[PDB]
């Protein structure tokens, strides 16, 4: 797996499941073009996004459709989604988010 | 202002000075335009980025240019930049300052809003 | 003010009002003492904590009771409370400003030292 | 594993690792007892720090040795640790925590 994301709720100390997720990867032409997509799991992760070899080197975009997480739960939250750019430069990456109403964070592990 | 960003460098325990940052609002046909934009002051502030009657309602982005802060220091950061997306004004006009903390390989941001 | 203290909402999106902070300071014995407390005012911040003169070098914890402010708005949180320890001036004096943003089941905390 | 530590270096984005964890528990006299102790693993985790017939209900406070860690990577930091202080109140906690020199975060999942 070169490629996971994970999603927790900093509200509730809990996985964030059923989140979904796409993947983007930046084109010649300066465009966003859909990688992978997926909803996260009971754990809060997403697995199985890519390959070793369909993840080249390249700027890959993560949305995390955090607004729909909040609304299902009955609050407004302030963002439309989160997003994460980077560089993939190579071995794996996981990208993980912390969540809030009208917060989040997010880091990098990269192994 | 209605629209402020504040600036924190979690690496230095001190603002984050001279980082680039540039707003979009989403148009008509769904595409991003060009909104404001800015650099932080040595204070880590940014303020002046538009007028309350220019700040309609609508989806607007805000981007800091993560990056290019950490680059001009000489470190090889993680992410191209931190954006933050939301709806504004949709109950009537309100004061957003955004947030952000930043190190190499990790971000946080908050929203404050005041009415 | 040599320490100020600031802290967030991130579920409501506004300063955190009315946050209890007790600040402590580690005595020859190793025990802690006392050293100064205040409330949160409506902008989240508490400035008026100590002087120059009276804030020495010394070990200090500063005690944020994020629990008594999530009870009394009535969740249940996770957290006792939030605390920073850390050496202060011990290379002269510095203005310390320590952030800290509150959910009921994490927090965030940073400082902000300038010179 | 009723009790599990995690920790992540936001600077370098990566597990931190060999980092001390300290646990304690609150007596009846309002004193710390210490609990348990360990050093995190090559995945910046530390399982088996106690069992679920030893891990009563209580308050606990969870000591990460975060200065000792900065300093051996030559950087300055901030805190002289980073504390987190809890009621364990009945299954699985987590406590995870995010670093940086000047700044960090912590989470609690609790499944
Ligand atoms: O200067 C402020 O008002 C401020 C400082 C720091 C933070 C902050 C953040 F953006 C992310 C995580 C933790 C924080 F305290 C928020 C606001
Ligand atoms: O269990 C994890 O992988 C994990 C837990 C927590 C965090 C995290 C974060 F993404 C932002 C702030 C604080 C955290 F602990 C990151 C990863």
């Amino acid at each position: 797996c070169p490629l996971m994301v994970k999603v927790l709720d900093a509200v509730r100390g809990s996985p964030a499941i059923n989140v979904a997720v796409h993947v983007f990867r930046k084109a010649a032409d300066d465009t966003w073009e859909p990688f992978a997509s997926g909803k996260t799991s009971e754990s809060g992760e997403l697995h199985g996004l890519t390959t070793e070899e369909e993840f080249v080197e390249g700027i890959y975009k993560v949305e995390i459709d955090t607004k729909s997480y909040w609304k299902a739960l009955g609050i407004s939250p302030f963002h439309e989604h989160a997003e994460v750019v980077f560089t993939a430069n190579d071995r794996r990456y996981t990208i993980a988010a912390l969540l809030s109403p009208y917060s989040y964070s997010t880091t990098a592990v990269v192994t």
